[PDB]
């Protein structure tokens, strides 16, 4: 047992093994979602700029929960990062929808991981969650849905003009 | 009686009294139509900040009447601040459209309190409402006015662009 | 369905809903309380100062759960806002015992509002009573607490003396 | 006839002498109460300073009003400045008691003046009064009702503490 390990359960830990996982193919969607938008025949560079930083977030999520793992006792253990689900995102509308759809499933995972550490008796681990991820959930995912419906409003995914006055004067 | 009270009609009291609700009113209207354009599903940010920025003033309407009230020697009498007409306000259009009304209907509950403040020989009191209040009406509902004028020949309520785009140019 | 609903009781939408109308009576109870200590034969300018800042600071905590509101995906409804339950606040003494009393009703309410969420398994709004509202209700309560003690070991509401006093030196 | 009168009626130019002489009375009362607060066996500096201040705006008042008078082409007569009705003011409450009585009297010969322009159709002179006196008329009443009262509940005049208190707090 790890010297600084106190009331610290397995489960809790296994747990935030699989939530660094998933914060790293959050960071590998929004990746690829941005170079889509970089590619010469799409072409939105406020698209591309907007999910490139929203990768950089992911990842610094993740680095948070290795920094946890260790704060805590467990230890971390690392599994491949799988590729997203799409290499063609078709238009802003449909990635922002994707983005909303990952958001809410990490979100998902967030809460079940509260749930479990509420179960354990860990108040240390759910003012963690708390303080350093429910929140900013929730602001990613009512952003994003406010995205969505403007480009909905606007005329996406058809108007590719929709498209382009949304990235000038929403994301850039 | 009043130490400081000199030429105020009890008629005037009980008007000011009346118009101190009606701005509290108005006030929770804006507060109403804020919030509104802060839903995931509207999603219009410089609306919301325009009436939000409209309630407070309101407020700051109120709270001067309150100040001339005790001023005079007259004394506050509140009632309940009744609900906005609306819960959806439909569109950005439809919002202008209800907020000039609103105006308008303040402004000629206005003009019937400096009729009654003429009839009654007090020019303190003329001289408060037109000082303070009657060129604001003025100022404001012509701004209204301008701003649904621009929504209808843009093309709203029908086209989420052109909302989308008076949110950015004329709000922004 | 809300796109951005996640993990939000139709209960706890209604409680939020209830909460902001609280919020806003407590700032109408305090703005009547302001001008009450305006009013001539009154004359306590840090007393009315002192209240007319604890409106503002309602009026914020009501917006934000409106915000609350939409960030979560529910649909906010308002109601009247019922006048306060004095128009004549007697003396500072007398004022600040009401303060106290209201905030205490208003902290149950939040209490209650936090039980429900535990009920739901709702951390983020769990976190969003305890990190913007339950600490500033235990601070506004015991400030209030203090201010009552002192009225009262100076000598009031008797003592006109020592509102004057109070007024000057803690208030002011 | 002067070159520049227009609209101008012969009891308003009368009106206009017979209010410059009642500001610079006031300015007298004022100034009567000052030294009296510097006698060696009353000894409020405060009270002094402020009633000081007091007679000072006055001559600004009286001096405003002769600017007018030349304004608009009527011809300036001055007569004797009355001596102020008390050599002795008893007490600060006395004194702010003369004062409210002083200023409610000079508030009544300006609405007078106000019906006389009215009855004359002369707007200009309605909007120089309204614009200049009125409302500082009105704040003045205010103030000085505001004073009368603190010092009543302080224990005012029988309490020289009281005075004492008022003196430096308020006044100072
Ligand atoms: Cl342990
Ligand atoms: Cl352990
Ligand atoms: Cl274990
Ligand atoms: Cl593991
Ligand atoms: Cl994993
Ligand atoms: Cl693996
Ligand atoms: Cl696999
Ligand atoms: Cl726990
Ligand atoms: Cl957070
Ligand atoms: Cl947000
Ligand atoms: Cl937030
Ligand atoms: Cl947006
Ligand atoms: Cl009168
Ligand atoms: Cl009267
Ligand atoms: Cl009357
Ligand atoms: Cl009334
Ligand atoms: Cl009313
Ligand atoms: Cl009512
Ligand atoms: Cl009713
Ligand atoms: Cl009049
Ligand atoms: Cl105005
Ligand atoms: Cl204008
Ligand atoms: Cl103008
Ligand atoms: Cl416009
Ligand atoms: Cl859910
Ligand atoms: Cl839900
Ligand atoms: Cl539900
Ligand atoms: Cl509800
Ligand atoms: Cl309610
Ligand atoms: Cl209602
Ligand atoms: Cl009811
Ligand atoms: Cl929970
Ligand atoms: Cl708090
Ligand atoms: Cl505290
Ligand atoms: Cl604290
Ligand atoms: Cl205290
Ligand atoms: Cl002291
Ligand atoms: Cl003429
Ligand atoms: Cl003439
Ligand atoms: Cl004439
Ligand atoms: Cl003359
Ligand atoms: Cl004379
Ligand atoms: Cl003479
Ligand atoms: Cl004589
Ligand atoms: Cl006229
Ligand atoms: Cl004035
Ligand atoms: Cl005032
Ligand atoms: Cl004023
Ligand atoms: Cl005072
Ligand atoms: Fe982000
Ligand atoms: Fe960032
Ligand atoms: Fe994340
Ligand atoms: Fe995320
Ligand atoms: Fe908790
Ligand atoms: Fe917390
Ligand atoms: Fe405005
Ligand atoms: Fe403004
Ligand atoms: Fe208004
Ligand atoms: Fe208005
Ligand atoms: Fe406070
Ligand atoms: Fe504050
Ligand atoms: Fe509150
Ligand atoms: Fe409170
Ligand atoms: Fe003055
Ligand atoms: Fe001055
Ligand atoms: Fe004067
Ligand atoms: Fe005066
Ligand atoms: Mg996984
Ligand atoms: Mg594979
Ligand atoms: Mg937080
Ligand atoms: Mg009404
Ligand atoms: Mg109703
Ligand atoms: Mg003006
Ligand atoms: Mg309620
Ligand atoms: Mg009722
Ligand atoms: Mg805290
Ligand atoms: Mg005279
Ligand atoms: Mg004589
Ligand atoms: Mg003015």
């Amino acid at each position: 047992t790890s010297q600084v390990r106190q009331n610290y359960h397995q489960d809790s830990e296994a747990a935030i093994n699989r939530q660094i996982n998933l914060e790293l193919y959050a960071s590998y969607v929004y990746l690829s979602m941005s170079y889509y938008f970089d590619r010469d025949d799409v072409a939105l560079k406020n698209f591309a700029k907007y999910f490139l930083h929203q990768s950089h977030e992911e990842r610094e999520h993740a680095e948070k929960l290795m920094k946890l793992q260790n704060q805590r006792g467990g230890r971390i253990f690392l599994q491949d990062i799988k590729k997203p689900d799409c290499d063609d995102w078709e238009s802003g509308l449909n990635a922002m929808e994707c983005a909303l759809h990952l958001e809410k499933n990490v979100n998902q995972s967030l809460l079940e991981l509260h749930k479990l550490a509420t179960d354990k008796n860990d108040p240390h681990l759910c003012d963690f969650i708390e303080t350093h991820y429910l929140n900013e959930q929730v602001k990613a995912i009512k952003e994003l849905g406010d995205h969505v419906t403007n480009l909905r409003k606007m005329g996406a995914p058809e108007s590719g003009l929709a498209e382009y006055l949304f990235d000038k004067h929403t994301l850039g």
